[PDB]
């Protein structure tokens, strides 16, 4: 009678090893509160963690917003809580450019430039920038010299080294890379920033044990900002109780894109 939990976390940092090193402590804390043993993985892409949850491989997953919406539609995955960054359950999508890129008439002056978006399960990296371009009648695949599937770490590296012109990122991710000395911010600039988006979703499978679900929610949402920050990467400092309707803006964007 030894309780065991399978954990997964999305690409919070540029590599899976950095993500696990910095964020495992919150999962270890959660398991210890329950007297559970555990295992943990961090897939390379935002799509991959959504798929792992949908296919029955994960008990408690830290999914991105679009990854949660997709898994809920396909398998009935439930959101229990939303992560806080700087005390708020929100964040912004970015399009970043080379520092010397002419942008005074953006994006009408950008035809044929090299643009890299992320995997199709990535909210800020793919869904939101695609929705932006469609809202102004631009098809990125024909308008730009276009690539899809890159990680946020790859986008920022390639911009800094002059291999692409433009790439997607999220504000909380870019901040962490600057803070860790992984980006020289003098070599890039923010070209576009979205409106506020709901943050990542702490998620469980459909019909996960009801008693355990309630306990998990209480353990995470009762944490002080100081204690939460001591267990996670810089800026991540708590959890708030959440439900499906908190993700409406993401569901709406997905539906409009088809
Ligand atoms: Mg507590």
């Amino acid at each position: 009678g030894k309780l065991h939990l399978r954990f997964a976390i999305a690409p919070m940092r540029p590599t899976p090893s950095q993500t696990i090193k910095e964020f495992e402590p919150i999962f270890k804390y959660l398991a210890d509160q329950l007297g559970a043993t555990y295992e943990i993985v961090s897939p390379e892409s935002w799509a991959a963690i959504s798929v792992a949850m949908t296919n029955g491989h994960v008990d408690v997953g830290w999914l991105g917003p679009w990854g949660y919406v997709l898994s809920n539609k396909k398998a009935g995955t439930e959101v229990l809580a939303t992560v806080k960054y700087r005390g708020e359950p929100f964040y912004k999508a970015l399009i970043v450019g080379r520092a010397d890129l002419p942008i005074k008439k953006w994006p009408e002056d950008a035809k044929g430039l090299k643009l890299s978006l992320s995997d199709q399960g990535n909210t800020s990296g793919w869904l939101i920038p695609m929705a932006y371009f469609k809202s102004i009648g631009i098809d990125p695949a024909s308008y730009f010299e276009y690539r899809e599937g890159a990680t946020f770490g790859q986008n920022e590296s390639q911009i800094q080294h002059g291999l692409i012109d433009l790439g997607s990122d999220m504000d909380r991710g870019r901040n962490g890379m600057i803070e860790a000395g992984q980006i020289d911010p003098s070599k890039s600039k923010i070209v576009w920033e979205s409106s506020k988006l709901p943050n990542d979703a702490i998620s469980v499978p459909k019909d996960f044990d009801p008693a355990l679900k309630a306990r998990i929610t209480e353990i995470l949402t009762s944490l002080s900002e100081e204690k939460a920050q001591s267990l996670m990467g810089s800026g991540y400092n708590g959890f708030v109780k959440a439900k499906h309707s908190d993700y409406k803006v993401i569901e709406d964007a997905g539906r409009i894109l088809g």
